[PDB]
């Protein structure tokens, strides 16, 4: 099942979509100079690029680390972006009273791993009937995903992509299983499925580059990356994934 | 450290506190049959009582599925709960905005293992000065758990429970890492440590499960009738405990 | 199912027998020395006590670490403990061409838990109809012991102990899944069931060892030089109250 | 580092090597037979080849249950698969006593995944001076291969080859670290590491696939793995593109 966004064609046998951005909005300024540097860097290499940024974090590192400039002023900062380049945007939200509100504006609403089970998030996400990131918890394993899927379709909505993260090993340490990536296409009606590498993964540019390789050989509709050094990294992977893209699945 | 919970003692070094109950609340009546037998079991034993209960089902796996009576209803039950058996009462919260309201009534207010990470929530339980049960997620490690407890000191709340419910192991499958009592003692500043049983069984042995963790010196047990534990079974199943727990309790720290 | 050792009965309703000793046997008298303290606090204590001590290291830290005595020297160094002490010994084997000369000599005969799939070294274990301790090998799940099990019965012996020594839990850690020891009892016909709490490793040891013999277990498997060799005493009066206190109580 | 294996360069940065057959040798026409296709599929698609059997299943469910034809008609049937294909072969040992007759015949010697903590082992296999195959434990860390390279080399063998073959995940699963092969390589050395995708595992085609894929895109010395027919032509085919790729790409 492919997801359009805008002029955007996401989906498993696509060609690959950067997601990326800035962890939290601070100002218009700071956000046009990193999301220009994205636009310039994909646009290069003809890779289609959707902006990521949270407006009001709750997940933070500490208590009083700032969550973000908020809704009001966040949405402005969006709006910007999609005039100046042309893109579309991607944001998480962790209040269902927050999810009319922000897809007025964003294309794509994530929905945090840490919510992906919470019932009256994932009816209020629904319901905006945007194109919804569902955020894979480390916890989860690849089959329980049809039963987030199967509660967005309760609540009206099919526009869903399934964002791999990892999964717990052991103590503090993550594994990607490069099985569950199948698993998840099998069971949840090949909806897109992308997968967040920089979770994953807790030199450390050549393990993200080996990861994100490996990922992206079991052809998927894209890569999240939670961060010329970025158009290395991003022709190495766009080779590798028109490569893959570019041949037909297994005959039956 | 210990905590005082009106007249209940709880610590690591103190007999053992049941934290007992059901999945949700259903209705006032059945809710105050269970806690009856619970109350009466747990008296006739000498063992000290906090009746749990959800007063909704936030997470579960269809949008239609039954949530339970809901924060109104539920928190009316409670209070009722209180009046009739003057014992203290646990429940869970899920959104930041109920833990004021449900901090006047409840005791012991609960943060769900599946929201350890919802700063606003941990922000917003601190503030309510209640004492705070952990539930440590099934993704987190001992060692981690410390994370978790500064937040809650630096939002000024230092009255907290940690509560062990398992650990991920594969997929769809939890153990319980019995050296993981003693992480969090040594780490968290040996704040009471509890465990939930019922839902680290999670995929009969309840009993098992239970003694070899209290084995380990716990402040208290965590658990669930209707899984769950057989109602009619409690009092053989705490007499064993309780047979566990007072030997453990006598022998000096070593 | 109980198994009878000398006089010794060993069983999941018994009092707890203590498999105590050494690593490797590395001389005579050094051996006796240790081998004398565990007799005189066991003896001290009313609990039933097996030496052990392994001959052959076959998994060494480097390759020219002292493997041990050897079988020779090892079994009349055990011939002697027999002799002084009228206790029975336990000792592991990696050979089939070791199992009839050690078993002659020892009590019990132990299966490495690395070794615990290889069919040769099972059969010879078994057809010397001695007592086996089968060590539970970390990557084996408990309801598969019964497959090992079920191939030493094939090959006609069933005087069979299972041994607990933690599972692998991510890398380079183990965790005790205390379920395991139910599960082997259930499906294993309620054979022996032992804890090896020093190789599923420190007042660590002593609350992974209480949990361990609170599930109701046959025994516990320890070495010193390790726990102290001097702490042995206080360590067993806190096992002994608990396996005490269980050991009455009836099953529910 | 490079090892050569005959005419095949086997190495990090060189195309990938084919280690391919059989679970057990049943019989030498099956086995010949066998390894034809392999070597029919191998060479029209240019892929180097290197056959693997076992001559003994030493770990099988039942003390009864069929374990192949064993070392002394095993060695014959490798004898035999050498002289028609002019091939290098490969096959575990799983006695310190059976790794000198072993090695005389089979150019790669494999040290079996339950048994790579045996010293004694080790040394017998290390003394024989052949290319060796580590099979990484499951319950083995990466980062722990060095100590067991360590001992090779301290029993003076360098020509080893590190093979990954899944991570203990719960109970009676695997799963395959990705970023393992990235670790072994930069604290090994740079050995040749290869990828046991059959034993990783435990329609499923597609995973193998898949997994196969994801493993030979960290830029792999060889896959490991055993056979269908149809499926091997249309496996490689894939294989092979991606490695061609990753392999013309600077490190
Ligand atoms: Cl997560
Ligand atoms: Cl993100
Ligand atoms: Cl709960
Ligand atoms: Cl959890
Ligand atoms: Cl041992
Ligand atoms: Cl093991
Ligand atoms: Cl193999
Ligand atoms: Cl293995
Ligand atoms: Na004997």
């Amino acid at each position: 099942m492919d997801i359009k966004i805008n002029d955007i064609t996401l989906g498993n046998n696509s060609p690959f979509v950067l997601f990326g951005g800035i962890n939290v909005l601070e100002s218009l300024d700071s956000t046009l100079q990193t999301c220009a540097h994205y636009v310039e860097v994909t646009r290069k290499l003809g890779i289609p690029y959707i902006f990521k940024a949270s407006f009001d974090k709750a997940a933070r590192s500490s208590i009083h680390s700032y969550r973000g400039v908020g809704l009001e002023e966040g949405l402005k900062i969006f709006e910007k972006v999609k005039a100046e380049f042309g893109i579309p945007v991607i944001t998480d939200v962790h209040e269902p009273h927050q999810c009319q509100p922000v897809a007025e504006v964003c294309d794509v609403i994530q929905l945090p791993a840490f919510l992906a089970r919470q019932t009256d998030l994932v009816v209020a996400m629904a319901k905006t009937g945007n194109v919804v990131n569902i955020k894979k918890p480390q916890f989860l394993s690849p089959s329980q995903m049809k039963n987030i899927v199967e509660k967005f379709h309760e609540a009206g909505n099919g526009k869903l992509i399934l964002c791999e993260r990892g999964s717990s090993f052991g103590y503090d340490n993550l594994v990607v299983d490069m099985l569950g990536f199948g698993v998840m296409k099998q069971t949840c009606g090949n909806l897109p499925v992308i997968f967040d590498v920089t979770h994953s993964l807790q030199g450390r540019r050549a393990q993200a580059l080996d990861l994100a390789l490996a990922g992206m050989a079991t052809r998927l509709a894209g890569l999240f990356l939670e961060s010329h050094l970025l158009e290395d990294f991003l022709i190495r992977i766009k080779a590798l994934d028109d490569l893959i893209k570019s041949q037909p699945i297994l005959t039956i």
